[PDB]
């Protein structure tokens, strides 16, 4: 009764079926029972270690490789993420020269394990549940009458710091259009992504629409499509239907004369 | 000094690159260090997990089946491991009729976990650590100037019964030699089998002799070789070179009417 199940805990948490079994005709209890109680203590521990990864300042690096019609740039940035108050700093860079599309619609591409679960729902925070071997962000990104963005993105701990590699494809764009014409204004406003869990792949997914403020009125429309899917073997956290709350502010450096953005985003979920 | 190691081993036990980057960079420590002491941790475990699943008396099942040229039979059994004293004891009947073989030469066929390894060897006991999950065992054995047996067997707990489940093929046997002709003696001699790494594999293997004692003198051997893999994918204890010294006992029970053998087994692992 109980108290063994710490210690065949302690001793082995792949529930097998042999373990399964063996832990249910060897204690009386029977095996669903064993099962939840595994999967509950297994869930407690995860919370617990995504708290401690998470806990304080986290260092982060960011390369983004480009192309959009042909028009290739390279994308490096740096900050910071403090999950306590749902905060991700980031300062990004082009580095190949100018940006051939606007800043705003890099701002969904360029990290979710930052959000900040209310305590009573962080057994729903997959993407902290994924580190440190991370998972894979996939994204198709449509924006109305024009082309589309496809990224893939690979967020994980290299080290001591929180590391996301993305490469980014664009095709069909208008060269005259908002994107590749520069038409979109330097703002940002907030929104809600709507998370479900994607089980057959074993993590989560979600699609969202973007609004983009066209220069002098009119909304350039970016609409999303989303995959996260864990690169490690181990358990990952599966939420129930939730969201995340956004706000994002775009600024400058008024030292850096390179093109670049100053991304503050604040992101808390359905609590 | 450091309880992070501790706390980290309790959130996480599979140390992967970037589980061990990231504790090294974290903790300061370099991550041969961070392996070594995740190492120790687990064999700590797996010998702490052994001694749990083998602690005092545990039922065993046997269900062999076997075909040596075209005669097909059928043995089963139950009896009870005490590894605590080494010691194994089956009641094994054959449960169709007529052993067409002798009964010693089944003896290594027909469960090396219930051996007894000394407190300051058994970290080298790769039997038990792949528990409950088990192990495949696989055997061939050369009778000389006669025939050969090859084994496959499943060594698992179902429940909390140990179960050994084999499939044997005999070929290339004499009519009227010590096998099929039933020429060797109801007894068996003692010994010690030597157990080496088989790292490739994540196992054990082992090779050894038994003689068997011929009928009015002589001796017949049968040369095995052997090898133990994992079934399951959890870690395992692979040992340093060592030895199992056996001694085994065979029986009858009076009131026991099938045609049966009543094994007794003891083993001690030794070497260092």
């Amino acid at each position: 009764q109980k108290k063994a199940l710490d210690l065949a805990f302690y001793f082995d948490r792949r529930l097998t079926p042999e373990w399964r079994r063996y832990l249910s005709q060897r204690l009386g209890l029977n095996e669903e029972q064993i099962e939840r109680w595994f999967r509950r203590k297994e869930q407690q521990i995860m919370v617990s270690k995504g708290e401690e990864l998470f806990t304080g300042v986290v260092p982060i690096l960011v390369e983004l490789d480009g192309d959009v019609n042909g028009h290739k740039f390279s994308v490096s940035g740096e900050g910071e993420g403090d999950a306590t108050y749902g905060k991700l700093t980031l300062k990004l860079i082009c580095t190949t020269g100018k940006l051939p599309v606007p800043f705003p619609t890099l701002v969904t591409t360029l990290l979710q394990c930052f959000a900040r679960y209310p305590d009573h729902m962080k057994q729903h925070d997959f993407f902290k549940s994924a580190m440190p071997e991370g998972y894979v962000q996939e994204r198709t990104i449509f924006f109305k009458d024009d082309g589309n963005y496809k990224t893939r993105a690979e967020v994980k701990f290299e080290g001591d710091t929180l590391v996301n590699r993305i490469e980014l494809k664009g095709i069909d764009f208008k060269e005259d259009g908002n994107i590749l014409g520069h038409k979109l204004e330097y703002n940002y406003n907030s929104h809600n992504v709507y998370i479900t869990a994607d089980k057959q792949k074993n993590g989560i997914k979600a699609n969202f629409k973007i609004r983009h403020n066209i220069e002098d009125g009119g909304v350039q429309l970016a609409d999303h499509y989303q995959q996260n899917t864990p690169i490690g073997d181990g358990p990952v956290l599966l939420p129930d239907n939730h969201y995340l709350s956004y706000q994002s502010k775009l600024s400058k450096d008024p030292n850096e004369k390179r093109d670049h953005m100053v991304l503050l985003e604040f992101v808390t979920a359905a609590g």
